[PDB]
């Protein structure tokens, strides 16, 4: 069991369109951002910034976790306008932060995706990466091993 920190969005902020969702899957990235200090809290803020753009429901960390948005709304993530993608999933973020540990960091991700798919019936199959909708090289560091990131859910 991971902590859970719950900072949303703003209903009104650009990033937050409000559309109703009804989860089917779950889409896995990495923020690409090595730098220090970026960790989940850090992109809570960043995405209550009034000029994000982009949008999701969780970020993971070695250290915790952050929720962005309802799991009852769209965000967006997928690149994949209205696809199932960014409007019948879930979107969660693992942070590179170079002063953090990126294996620690998926463990907390892999704990968060299989309590999220007891809680949402979404099969196994329905955990998919980024690149599964835009074609995108996301998540970059799980690609390569993408098979053995999804048989560590449980
Ligand atoms: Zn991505």
């Amino acid at each position: 069991m991971v902590n859970i920190i719950q900072k949303f969005i703003p209903v009104g902020a650009n990033n937050r369109p409000g559309y109703a969702m009804k989860p089917k899957y779950i889409t896995v990235h990495n923020t690409a951002n090595t730098a220090v200090g970026a960790d989940a809290a850090a992109h809570a803020r960043y995405l209550k910034n009034p000029d994000t753009t982009t949008s999701w429901h969780f970020t993971v960390d070695d250290k915790e976790i952050y929720q962005h948005l309802p799991l009852n709304e769209n965000g967006w993530h997928a690149g994949d306008g209205n696809g199932s993608g960014n409007r019948a999933s879930i979107g969660i973020e693992i942070c590179e932060n170079a002063d953090g540990d990126f294996a620690k960091a998926t463990a907390n991700a892999q704990w968060l995706i299989k309590t999220l798919m007891a809680e949402h019936n979404i099969s196994l199959a329905n955990v998919v990466p980024h690149k599964y909708w835009s074609g995108k090289e996301c998540p970059r560091k799980l690609l390569d091993k993408w098979d053995s990131f999804k048989a560590g859910i449980g």
